[PDB]
RNA sequence: ACGGAAACCUUGAUUCUAACGCUACUUCUAAAUAAGCGUUA
């Protein structure tokens, strides 16, 4: 979608991909004091990078 | 027709017994298989 032509243009690129609304679990392991601020702070800070 | 003749420096003996080329040590450290879609129509 370009801001100029002000439409959508399709591609000759096809992926495999998961359909939205999948559930996926991740588990996140941390070693060191910095890195658990870090982590416990992964949102509010994919929120402020987000914004 | 000689201070000469005859006479083994010889027999039996294991350079042998015991002894770990052993003790400790992460092939380890960061890293989205991902980015760009212009211009013409």
């Amino acid at each position: 979608y370009s801001a100029k032509t002000n439409k959508a243009k399709p591609l000759p690129l096809y992926r495999e991909s998961i359909s939205p609304l999948t559930k996926i679990e991740f588990e996140i392991t941390t070693t060191t004091d910095e890195a658990g601020r870090l982590i416990e702070e992964l949102g509010k800070r994919a929120q402020a990078f987000y914004k």
